């Protein structure tokens, strides 16, 4: 009853460090180095020496993958993986070898590959020796990365990434710590974002300057479009989520998409004396080193209202100046999570990127629900029969549907996660997966979801 367009994507989002595990990877990065200084950080004492095994399971994941239904598969590449020396990016060989088993896997089983070059790991040597995204000479090293990626995989990948949820290294790492190194600077934070824009702009520059048959594929970034809902229509509430919104969404959309930074931001930040320090050549790199497509994550929504207290000091510039996050009386909720449900989001997205964003191709590039305790679900046989999954995922792709058909240019759907993985300090507490894994033996098992979300894909339609 519901038809997607024709060659939709359908697949599932993962990362290299919540998937791989650190077998032979030669460096760590910003999560490997903090579980191993403060492991009781992290939810059962679990790190990222293992993660979900992917290392070694890959191929036979993947071919599981493409027996449930996928046609598109999104990870990512780690820096600390492939590269042996970082200031002349000079490649390790198993990571090589290790990331041309995974593309060669993928295409073997046909499934899309499709690659993000960073997923919050950034290698803990940059950090200590620069200052890591604080530093323009690591943005080259990035850069320098990137080409060898390129120039190694593009024969065979034709879909780039170059960050997934750049805004959300430069809250976890310099606003609300949730990322390492965990300290609380409005200007770093501030100078980070800009960092990350200017790294997106070079690292497309460096894709479209490679050799023809390495080059003509596509190249992006992957955004949060997630509307900042006001609590309320006053003048107060409604400057709240306007300064949310730009803070949160516009200022990485806004570079990706148009090349430009928005101006009424601009303005806030050289006011409160916390603007990036720039270049007219970087800017002009950012102008001229745009996006070809997007991806656009959504797993909850937003709100917020006018700020409850205005503090005559604050430790350090904040967005959160300007707005608090608000909770709205009778909204639906994931109670093992305590977020918010409201798929309609996904509709508002689309008409978003119809209206204010060119309707340039983009894909919802993440999306799904995370429960605990799922073992409590198992039927007679043993599978998860996880019906609140399903129902989450069927309500999120209706309301994308109805996106798609009112003219949003939307090529795809890739469920956050097909195989249960480490989310970061929350570890294995809440599972994510179409798939689950048992993390003690790693081998995986088919939930309902799996069953459910195959149907779906091989007949490019719902109900
Ligand atoms: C999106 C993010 O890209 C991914 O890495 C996270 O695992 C998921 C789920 O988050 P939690 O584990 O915190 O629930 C998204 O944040
Ligand atoms: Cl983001």
């Amino acid at each position: 009853m519901l038809a997607f367009p024709k060659e939709f994507w359908w697949g599932g989002a993962t990362s290299g460090p919540q998937s791989e595990g650190r077998f032979a990877k030669q460096h760590r990065n910003l999560f490997d180095y903090w579980y191993e200084e403060e492991p009781d950080l992290f939810y059962d004492y679990v790190g990222p020496d293992t993660a979900s095994d992917a290392y070694h399971q890959i191929e036979s994941d993947l071919t599981l993958l493409a027996s449930l239904g996928h046609n598109s598969y999104r990870t990512s590449i780690q820096w600390t993986r492939l590269i042996d020396d970082f200031e002349q990016a000079t490649i390790n060989p198993d990571g090589l070898a290790y990331y041309n088993r995974v593309i060669d896997a993928c295409l073997a089983n046909g499934i899309r590959p499709v690659i993000n070059l960073h997923h919050f790991d950034l290698p803990i040597a940059l950090y200590q020796a620069y200052g890591g995204w604080e530093s323009k000479h690591v943005v080259d090293l990035f850069v320098a990365f990137s080409k060898v990626c390129f120039e190694q995989f593009g024969d065979r990948v034709k879909d780039w990434f170059v960050h997934n949820e750049p805004m959300v290294v430069v809250e976890g790492s310099y606003l609300m710590q949730f990322h390492y190194p965990a300290i609380v600077d409005g200007k770093k934070a501030v100078q980070v974002a800009y960092n990350l824009a200017l790294a997106t702009a070079k690292v497309i520059q460096a894709y479209r300057r490679g050799p023809a048959e390495l080059s003509d594929g596509r190249i992006g970034t992957i955004l949060n479009l997630t509307p900042a809902y006001p609590a309320s229509q006053s003048e107060a509430d409604m400057a709240a989520a306007h300064f949310a919104e730009l803070w949160n969404n516009d200022l990485f959309m806004e570079a990706a998409v148009h090349g430009k930074f928005p101006e009424e931001l601009v303005a806030v930040l050289k006011k409160d004396g916390v603007l990036w320090q720039s270049t007219p050549e970087e800017l002009a790199l950012i102008a001229e080193n745009r996006v070809d497509y997007l991806g656009l994550n959504f797993y909850h929504p937003k709100r917020v209202k006018a700020p409850d207290a205005i503090p005559v000091i604050s430790p350090s510039w904040s967005p959160e100046w300007y707005y608090d996050p608000y909770l709205m009386p009778g909204h639906r909720m994931n109670v093992d999570k305590g977020w918010e449900i409201y798929p309609e989001a996904v509709y508002d997205i689309a008409i978003k990127m119809r209206d204010h964003y060119d309707n340039i191709p983009w894909f919802l590039s993440e999306n799904g629900v995370g429960i605990s305790g799922e073992d409590r679900y198992r039927d007679e046989t043993g599978q998860i029969q996880d019906d609140y999954r399903i129902q989450f995922l069927k309500e999120h792709l209706t309301y994308l549907h109805k996106g798609i058909e009112a003219g949003s240019n939307c090529f795809g759907y890739h469920v956050w996660t097909p195989i249960d993985g480490w989310s970061w300090l929350n570890a294995y507490k809440n599972r994510y997966g179409l798939v689950e894994n048992n993390i003690h033996t790693q081998v995986r098992r088919p939930k309902a979801s799996a069953y459910w979300f195959k149907k779906v894909a091989t007949h490019n339609r719902l109900i």
